[PDB]
DNA sequence: GTGGATGAG
DNA sequence: GCTCATCCAC
């Protein structure tokens, strides 16, 4: 064409990280270590990737690597079942606490599956410790931290970058990225660099072509092109290029620093950006240009439900209050809802009044149906672009014990099992301090039961520090005088052996 | 006040 | 299957 499809306004939006996401032009990518538990054990170890680690919790797996998968192992095995399928795996278990200790650690050849009775890890004297894990998030997330400006936690292994700032700058500035031999960004790109800081247009303006010197820019990854389409014909194209390598430097220094391989999504969007990390795993990237949004979402694997706030029961109702087809849903509500958002909106009104139709168990917001009808309009489509956000402060940390047999028949013994609850509640507000780089104090502990026969006790107050700070040693003696308050009030009652025993910390000033 | 429902996979 | 934090009809 003679101009391109996009403005100037819409490229320098993405230079400012409250704005950049809005952007059609935008270059998010979502960066996932998949078995992370077994990447952790495995590394840990000092295992290669290649071998059959399984991360175990008691008789169950929790985490497979992607090795012992070839052999058919998943999580739906039990370890048991895992060893007929490959007498080689190597399970590891989880750190554990033992009742009564304020630490937790690991035993190292000791499971159910080994049959020496002197190497076992009983369920019954023992809580795992997920700080390991937690603890390397945070190794993986200071390092993601370090390269980009915008980064959302997603999960425990999952990542959101924000790339525009870095892609607008790589495009604009950067004169040592060189195409081939002889051939620079700098040079190739001489004309939207002149043109930029030149001024002269106006926001609104349409964007100059596209030169011809940048179609040899080179993606890092797999591009999603059933179609067989050109890789670099407009300016979105460009971007998602330098995307694409700024994200592989990033993934390298992961590997490089930590050792753990990752996949990742590069698009426009997050929930694209997600779609894409997962359809190709391990150590993969997978890049979805604007012009095959369509091609993605189409070519089969995704429905409506693939989503991510559609995954589950709320999923389940739009199918059956949109009677969508269980294939090619997401196409079914494109051509459906053809030219606007409020048609679906409509529809959605008349469904939303019905007589089979609940108001009281309803997922779907009656006042709200505004937003969901553009929702999914804009997610069948592609375009459905959310900021990165940082998560909101903690309101609520709890560490329990489910407990069997009758381990639990004294106040000492809730008592011991009181002070694994709080050493894991202090490490898990240390993590939180890291994460917020400020001081994280609970003001409210809360101790909670099941007895024999699973009735609920519960009792709540303040916790005192005898100083500015948070100390471990006070929030315990605390749940020490409760727990006592609570056999007390148990005495001829049904109570013991407890079925269930907890710890929760509330009222946190984040000070 | 909170048991139960809910999200991912 | 499980997890744990978070939400809200009861
Ligand atoms: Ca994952
Ligand atoms: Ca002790
Ligand atoms: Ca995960
Ligand atoms: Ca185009």
């Amino acid at each position: 064409g003679r101009m391109s499809k996009f403005t100037w306004k819409e490229l320098i939006q993405l230079g400012s990280p409250s704005k950049a996401y809005e952007s059609s032009l935008a270059c998010i990518a979502h960066i996932d270590m998949n078995a992370f538990f077994a990447q952790v054990e495995q590394m840990r170890c000092g295992l290669s990737k290649e071998d059959p680690v399984v991360c175990v919790q008691w008789n169950s797996i929790i985490a497979v690597s992607y090795a012992a998968r070839k052999y058919g192992i998943s999580r739906m095995d039990t370890i048991q079942e895992a060893l007929k399928k490959c007498s080689n795996l190597i399970p590891i278990h989880t750190a554990v606490f033992k009742k009564g200790e304020d630490f937790w650690q690991y035993h190292d050849g000791c499971g159910s599956w080994v049959q020496d009775p002197a190497k076992q890890i009983s369920v019954e004297d023992h809580k795992v410790s997920l700080e390991p894990y937690r603890r390397e998030s945070r190794k993986a997330l200071k390092i993601f931290k370090s390269a980009c400006d915008l980064v959302e936690r997603a999960s425990i292994d999952e990542v959101f970058l924000d790339l525009g700032r870095i892609c607008f700058n790589m495009l604009m500035f950067d004169n040592e990225y060189e195409l081939t031999g002889d051939l620079k960004l700098k040079d190739a790109l001489s004309n939207i660099r002149e043109a930029f800081i030149g001024g002269n247009y106006d926001i609104n303006s349409h964007l100059p072509l596209i030169p011809e010197k940048i179609k040899s820019l080179k993606f890092e990854g797999d591009v999603f092109n059933p179609e067989g389409r050109d890789l670099i014909t407009d300016w979105d194209d460009v971007i998602l290029a330098l995307g694409s390598q700024v994200c592989k430097g990033i993934r390298d220094s992961i590997k490089d620093i930590l050792g753990y391989t990752t996949s990742c999504g590069l698009s426009s969007t997050k929930n694209v950006c997600k779609l894409a990390s997962n359809y190709k795993k391990p150590d993969a990237q997978t890049i979805v240009k604007n012009d095959c949004l369509l091609d993605f979402l189409d070519c089969g694997k995704f429905e409506i439900t693939s989503f991510w706030t559609l995954g589950g029961v709320l999923g389940k109702e739009l199918i059956d209050v949109l009677d969508l087809p269980h294939e090619n849903s997401i196409k079914h509500i494109r051509e459906t809802w053809p030219d606007n958002a409020g048609q679906l909106k409509e529809f959605l009104d008349a469904k939303v009044k019905q007589s089979d139709y609940d108001r009281s168990t309803s997922n779907i917001d009656p006042l709200k149906t505004a937003d969901l009808a553009e929702k999914l309009f804009k997610l069948s489509r592609g375009r459905y672009g959310l900021p990165l956000s940082s998560r909101p402060v903690v309101k609520s940390m709890m560490s329990n014990k489910n407990l069997r047999g009758k381990s639990c028949n004294s106040i000492v013994d809730c008592i011991s099992w009181l002070e694994v609850f709080c050493a894991e509640l202090t490490s898990r507000i240390q993590d939180l301090e890291q994460e917020y780089n400020k001081i994280v104090i609970p003001r409210t502990v809360s101790i909670s039961l099941k007895t024999k026969s699973y009735e609920v006790y519960r009792k709540s107050g303040p916790v005192a520090y005898k100083g500015i700070n948070f100390q471990s040693h006070e929030l315990l003696k605390v749940g020490i005088k409760f727990v006592t308050d609570l056999d007390i009030k148990g005495k001829n009652k049904s109570y013991y052996p407890l079925t269930k025993l907890s710890m929760t910390i509330t009222n946190f000033d984040i000070i």
